[PDB]
C-alpha cells in the first residue's frame, strides 16, 4: 500500500504482476531501455554488435550472463502479460542469436581451452545457452533451434552420464554447484517441449551437492568444489547459494524450502527498523556484498522465487534507491547502478514467475 | 512576416522559393558550407573521404542517413532554382559515389550479415541509395547509374514478390515501415524514368501497413514489426509516423491526410503562447525528442511535406535558434546542433518541394 | 624606410634584395630554420621522413603544397643571390625527392583514385611536382630528373590535347584553374630547357579561363568548375584568383594586369589609415581569409608578383606582427601562425622574383 | 605475544602455525584473495588470463617470480594445515598451468633469444618451472606433470655439465646466483620423489660460488657474473643474497649459517629503538631498499628461513602497516604496497616453513 | 672555489682519476646506473631491449649515439681503473650487440635508403660501429667481433678510395665531416690491432677539410657540405666543430691545437665571475646552445680532449648543477636532464683520457 521513498513501484503491485496480466509501468520502461533505440539497444538485431554493452561497460566475461538474465525476465514477461508474449519471443531470438556471437563465448579460446565452446565443459556458457533454447522455443513454439537443442542436451546428458562426480565442470578440476543447476534445468526444459526423461539424472545431483557441498547447518554452498584435487573452497558464499537454490525451487521445491531459513539467518541482514535488508557474501564478516557483488541482488531473485515479499521489499529498499532509478520518454535509466548486472538482475526480480512455472508455461496461440 | 532570434528567414520565405524560383540566402550559405572548402567540405570530392562528417563526429551508422537526406533536399533545390540544378546534379553525382563506400555501408558486413549489402535485405541501406539513384537521374537527365538502379530496383521487386508480407525487412526478422517507403518511393521514380509499372505493388502495401502496422485512432505507426514472430513492437513512434506519412504523402496523398491531423494531436507540443512547438517521440511521456531524438526534426519534414506552416514555423522556432546558427564567410554553421543529422534535416526541411513534386520533376536539358 | 613592430624587415628591404644580390637576414634566418638541425628541419634529407612537418601539425594533404611552394621560393633565392645558389640546388633536390613520397602523394590511392599518381588526372599534384623538376634544372644545371621531367611533361601535353575543355582535372568532373596554371607555367619552363613548343597550348587554355572561368566585372574567378556536369560552383574565389593571376603574369602579363585593379577593388580591404590590408575570400561577406583562409597570404604573393609594393606592405603588416616572429640563434621561427603554409608562404612572397624572371633565369655557367 | 601498531598478527602466531596446524586468519585473508572472486583473483582458472596482475600493474617480465613464489608460500600451506592441503595442491596445479602461458615466459622470444624458452639457459625461467613440477608432486602425489618434471630436470642437470664453470646462465653471458639457486633446489626436489643423485652437483656449485662470487667477510653475493669475459660486476646485491642463502639454507644449512650473521651486518639497519629494520640494497650507502625494491622483503624471507623471529618482527613492522592492510569480506587487501612482489612476498614470509622442510614434505594421507 | 652546488666531484679529481687508477665515486655511481637494475639498466642485456632509453625518452634516431658514447667512456674507464677493465669489456660486447638491432639502424630502411645499414653511405651509423668494434678488441683482447670489423673496415677503406671529395657521405649529397671523423679514427684503431696502415689516407682528408670546410679565422666547420650540388651550408656549428676537433686531435693534435683558440673566441661565452662558460651554436646570437642544444656538451668533451681544466670546470658548472644530480643507493641520477644524450656526454667527458691514448693502449695479457 505504501512506497518508500526511491521506490519506483511497491512490492504487492510487482508480485500482482501475472494476476492482472500486465507488466508494471517500471517494467515496460524496462522493456523500453531493452528494445526502443535504434543501433544501441541491447535487443536491436540479432546481428554481432554489443554496443548496449559497451555503452555500460559490462565486462566481456559477463556479457553472457547479462545476456541470460535477460532471457530469463522475458520468459517470465511472456507467462505475465499475454499481450506482450510475441515481443518476449522476439527478444528471446535475438537472446539466442547474440549468445552465440564470439564476442559473448570468445574468452573460451582466449583463455586457451579450445575453439569450440560447447564440446567439452565450458557449463558456464552452454548451461545458459541451452536453457535459453528451450525457453524461446517454449515462450514462442518455434523450432528455429531445434536441431541444435537437442545437440547441445544431448552433449550434456552424455557429459554427466561420464563424471563419476554428479554434474559437468566448467574448466579441468572446476566445478561450479550455481552453473551445474542451469544444465540440470535446461534438462527439465528439454523433457518439457519432448517427451524425453532427460531429468532423471536431477536426483543424483541433488544427493550428490547435498552430501558433499553444502553446509547444512548454514544452509550456504560452498565457493567452489574441484573433483581431480578432491578440494571444496573452504568459503561458503551468499550469491552462489542464492542462485543454486532459486533454480533448484523449480525442480524439487522441497530441497530449497529446507535450507532458505537457514540461509537467511547466515548471509541476511535487516537494518533499518526492518525497512531494509543486505546480504553477506560470505561468512565471517560484516560487510555486505563483497566478492563479485552480487549477494544481494541474487538473494532479491531468491526471495521472489520463494515468495517472500517480505525480504524482496526490503532488499528492494537498499538495492534501487542509491541507484537512482530515472524514466525519461518512457524508457528507464540507472544513474548510480550499485553492481554489474545490474539493471538485469532488478528486471530478473520483478518480473520472475518463479522457474517452476516457465516450466509449466503453457503453448503458444497457435 | 516577423522574425524570431536565431531565425534566418521566415517560414513564409521558404514556402515562396520554388514560386521566386529562388533559394533563401541561408540555404545559399548551406550549400556553401557544403561545397566552398577543399578537402573538408561534404560535397568536394567522390572520393571516399569521409572528413565532414569525422569533423562533426557523425557516428559511422548514420552517414548513409546523412547522405540520403542531403540528396533529397538537392533533388528539390534542383527543382527549386534552375541556375542551382548543374550544382545540384554535381552533388547528387558525387552523394551516390560516396554512399557506395565502404565506410558508408560497412556496418552490415560487421555485424556478420554478409559482403553484399544490396543482395538480401537490408532495404535501410540499398533503399536510399536506390532512390538517390533515380533522383540523380531526374535531376541531370545522367544515366551513369542506370544499370546499377535497373539492377537494385529488380532486387527490390523481386523481394518484395516473394515475401507474404507486403515489403522487405533490414535484417532477418525485422521490418520498418519508414524504410519501406522510401523503397517504395523510388520504384515510382523508376516508372516516372522509364516506362514500368513496379509501382503496382503499392497498394498492397498500403493496405498492410494501414492494417497491421497502424494505430488508425491515433495516427501513429508502431516502432517496428517482425514477421517470424508476428510481433508488433507496442510503442507508437513519432520520428517513424512523420516520416513514413510524408513518404506516403507523395504516393497517396489522402492516405496521409487521413492520419496527420491525429498524429499532430497524439505527438506535437504546442508552447509558448503558440509560438514553439517540440514533439513527444512515444505516448506516455511528456518528454519531447526521446528515442533516437529526431521526433521534432522529421515532423518538420512532414509539415512542410503538407503545406502546414503554422506548425513548420513552431518547430523551426524551437529547434534553429537554440543550435545558434551563425553565417561566417557566407557559409552556415551551427555551433549547438540539437541532434544527429541536424543540419541535413534542417537544410531538407527548408527546401523540400515535395515527394509528389519531385516525382512529377520536369525534364533536363540535352 | 620604416620598420612597424613585429616587421623584421622593410618592404624596400625585399624588393631590393635582387639589386643588393643578398637576401635580408630574416630570409636567411628562415632559411637556417629549414636546413639547420639535424633530423627535424624540413631539408635536412632526401629520405621519406617528415619530422618538420609533423612537429608543424600540417594535414598530410597539404604537404605536398608545403614543399611545393617552399622550391618556388628557392627558386627565387637562387636568382637572388649567386652565394646561395648552391644550396638552394641541394634543397631543390631534397624538395622534388621528398615530393615522390607516397606520404605527400598517398590520399590520391586513399580516396580511391588509384596507385598511380601521375597516370591520369591529379593536377593538384603532378602539376606542382612537374615545375619543379624544371625549376631544378634551372637552378643546377642537373639533368638528375631530365627524363621523369619530359615524361611528365609529354603526359600533360596529352591529357590537354585529349580535353574538350583546355586544361586538366583533379578528380573526374573538378576542374580547378588554380593548378592548371601552375601545369601550364611547367610547360614554359620544359621549352625554356630545351627548343620545344609546348607552351603552344596556352593561348586556347587563357581564351578558355577567361570566356568562361572568370568574372570579368569583378576581376574574379568562380571556385571551380565541372566539365561533365557543366557546372561552376556560384562563389568567386579570393585566393584562387591571387594565385591565378600570379602565375599568369609569367606568361601573360597584359592578362593579369587587366584584371588585378578589378581584382583588388572586389576583395582587398585597406584599413587602419592605409597601413594594413586584408583579403575576403569570397563576395557578399565582410570576413577576411574565410574559406581556406589563404585569401591574405596569397595575395601577398600576387602583390609581389605585380611589384605592388604598397599592397605588399599593407598585407604583411596585417600578416605577419600577430604571428610573433621572432629570431632565436639564427633561426626564424613565428609563435601564432595564422593559417596553413604559413612560414612557406610569406617565404615566398619575401624573395618572389617573378614567375617570369625565373623562366628566363640566368645558367649557372 | 603483544601486537605491533598496524600489524594484523603477531610473529609468535606466524611461527606457531605449523605447530597448531592452522594459518592465521590474515593468511587465511590471503588466500580468499588469491582463491575468491570469479575471473579477477589470480588462482581462478588454469587458462591463460592474468586479470589479477593487469589489476595489480605487475610488470610483464615479473609475472613469472609472482606465480613462484606464491607457489612457494602454498607448498608451505600443505604442510602447516591438512585441512588446506588439498585447496594448495589445487592452487599449485593452476599456477604450473599458467606458468607455461606465453604471457608468461614470452619476453625471452621478444628480446630475440628464441622461441623455445626451456631449450638452452633462460634458467630465471625454467628453474622456477622446474621447482614448482616437483613441489606440485609433493603436495599432491600426481604424476600429471612427472613426464615434463623429468624432462626440465635431465635439461637442467644436462647444461649443469656441459659447462666449465658451476651453473647455468640466464642471458648469454648473464649469470645470476640467485638464479641458479633455484634450479639446484628443484634437483634435490627430483630426488626426493625418485631415487636419482642429480643433487651431487651441488656441492661443486657450493665450491663455485664460494670462491667466485661471494666477498666472504661481507657475507654478500656479488651482483652478476658474466663468464666470456670473466668479470664480475663490483657491487654486493642484498636481494640478491638474501634470496640465494634462505635456498641455500635447504641444501647445505651449514653454508648459510656461516654467512647469515655476515650478512645482517652488511646490510641490515635497525631502527626505532630496535623495533624496526630496514634492508640496504648495496653497499656504501645508507638508504634502503634501492635497486629492485626487494632487499627488505626477501630478508623477510630469509630471517623466516633462519628462525630469526627478532628480524622477522622487525621487517614486519617496517613493510606491513605503512602498506595499510585491510580484511574486507574476510579477504586482505594493501592499499599501498611498497615494492614489487609485495602480497606475494609477505605471503611467502608468514607461511614458510623452510626450504628444506618442503623437501621432506610427507605424503598426503594418515 | 670548493664543491659548487650540483657538482659531485672537482675538476681536479676527474682530471687525476687515471694517476690514482681509480674512478670517482660518481662516476662509479654513473656506471651503477649503467649496470645495476635488472631488465631496465641499458647494458643489462646483450639482447634487443630497450626500456632504458624508453624511460630516458630517447628518439630512436639518437639511440646510436648513446651507445656509442657510453662505449667510448668504457674504453677510458678501462684504460683508468684496471680493476673495472674486465667490467668495461662485459659493457662493450652489450654496446657492439645493442648497436646491431635493428631498432638502432632501422631509421636507414624506413626513410627508403636500402636495407643494408653497412653497405653504402650510411657512415653516420656504420662509423660508430666500426670504432667500437676496435675498441672492444683494445679492451678485451677477444676476436669475437674480428671478421666483421675487418668486413666494415674494409667497406669503409673503399668508399673513400672511390670518392673524389676525402671522406664517406651520410645520405647522397649530405657530407658531415664530424661523422667522418668517427670513421677515420676507426682506421687507426684496426691500424694498432694490425699491421695495416690503413690511416694513411688521413693526410688527404685533412688537407681537403683544412682548406674546404673550415673558416681557419673563426676556428669553425661549416655545418655541412654537399659534392653533388658543390654546396657548403653557410653556418658554422660548435657542436659540430667541437666533435671534430676532439676526434682530430688524437690523430693529429697539431691540428686541433692550431684552430682551437679561436673556437673558444668563436664560440664560448664566460661568465659569473670565470665560474661559468655556456657555447653559442652558431655565429651572429648570444644564445646557448641552440640547434641540437649539444654545443656546450660537445665543448666540454674537447676542453678534456685538450687538457683545458679551467673551461672544463667552467662548462660544468653550467651543465650539472641545473641537471640537479642525485646518488641514490649508490646511483647516479639527473632530475632535469639539459639535452639529448646528457648522462652520456657527462660520462664520457669525466672519464676521457683522450683518443690518442686509447689508441696507445695497452693489451691485456
Ligand atoms: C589548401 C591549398 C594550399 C591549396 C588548395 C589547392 C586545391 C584544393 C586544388 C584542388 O585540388
Ligand atoms: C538514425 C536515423 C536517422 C534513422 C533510423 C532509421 C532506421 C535505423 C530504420 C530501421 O532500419
Ligand atoms: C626482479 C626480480 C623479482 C628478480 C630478479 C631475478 C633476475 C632478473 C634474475 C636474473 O635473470
Ligand atoms: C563459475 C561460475 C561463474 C563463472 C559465474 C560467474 C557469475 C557472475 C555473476 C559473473
Ligand atoms: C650526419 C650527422 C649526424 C646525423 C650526427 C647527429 C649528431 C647528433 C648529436 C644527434
Amino acid at each position: 500500500a505504501e512506497l518508500p521513498p526511491g521506490r519506483l513501484a511497491t512490492t504487492e503491485d510487482y508480485f500482482a504482476q501475472q494476476a492482472k496480466q500486465a507488466v508494471t509501468p517500471d517494467v515496460m520502461a524496462q522493456l523500453a531501455y531493452m528494445n526502443y533505440i535504434d543501433f544501441i539497444s541491447p535487443f536491436y538485431s540479432r546481428g554481432c554488435s554489443f554496443e548496449a554493452w559497451e555503452l555500460k561497460h559490462t565486462p566481456q566475461r559477463v556479457i553472457k550472463y547479462s545476456i541470460a538474465f535477460y532471457a530469463y525476465g522475458l520468459a517470465s514477461v511472456a507467462l505475465i502479460d499475454p499481450k506482450l508474449r510475441a515481443l518476449a519471443g522476439h527478444d528471446l531470438d535475438i537472446a539466442v542469436s547474440k549468445m552465440k556471437c564470439k564476442r559473448v563465448w570468445g574468452d573460451w579460446e582466449e583463455d586457451g581451452f579450445g575453439t569450440d565452446p560447447i564440446e567439452k565443459e565450458n557449463i558456464m556458457y552452454k548451461g545458459h545457452l541451452n536453457l535459453m533454447y528451450g525457453l524461446y522455443q517454449l515462450v514462442t513454439g518455434s523450432r528455429r533451434y531445434e536441431a541444435e537443442h537437442a545437440h547441445l542436451t544431448r552433449i550434456i546428458h552424455d557429459e554427466i552420464a561420464a563424471n563419476p562426480f554428479a554434474g559437468i565442470v566448467c574448466e579441468p578440476d572446476n566445478y561450479f554447484v550455481q552453473c551445474n543447476s542451469v544444465a540440470y534445468l535446461s534438462l527439465w526444459v528439454y523433457d518439457r517441449l519432448h517427451g524425453t526423461d532427460y531429468r532423471a539424472a536431477t536426483r543424483a545431483w541433488l544427493d550428490f551437492i547435498q552430501k558433499d557441498l553444502i553446509d547444512p547447518e548454514r544452509g550456504a554452498f560452498y565457493l567452489s568444489y574441484h573433483p581431480e584435487s578432491g578440494a571444496v573452497k573452504p568459503w561458503i558464499s551468499a550469491y552462489t547459494t542464492a542462485w543454486t537454490l532459486a533454480m533448484v525451487h523449480g525442480m524439487d521445491p522441497a530441497f530449497s524450502e529446507r535450507y532458505y531459513p537457514r540461509f537467511k539467518q547466515t548471509f541476511v541482514e535487516v537494518y533499518d527498523e526492518g525497512r531494509k535488508a543486505r546480504v553477506r557474501e560470505t561468512a565471517g564478516t560484516d560487510d555486505a556484498d563483497g566478492g563479485v557483488g552480487l549477494a544481494s541482488a541474487f538473494t532479491l531473485l531468491l526471495a521472489r522465487e520463494m515468495g517472500d515479499q517480505q525480504l524482496f521489499d526490503q532488499l528492494l529498499n537498499h538495492l534501487e534507491p542509491p541507484a537512482k532509478p530515472s524514466i525519461v520518454s518512457a524508457s528507464l535509466r540507472y544513474e548510480h547502478p550499485g553492481s554489474l548486472l545490474f539493471d538485469e538482475l532488478l528486471f530478473l526480480a520483478k518480473v520472475h514467475a518463479g522457474f517452476g512455472a516457465l516450466l509449466r508455461m503453457p503453448p503458444p496461440a497457435a
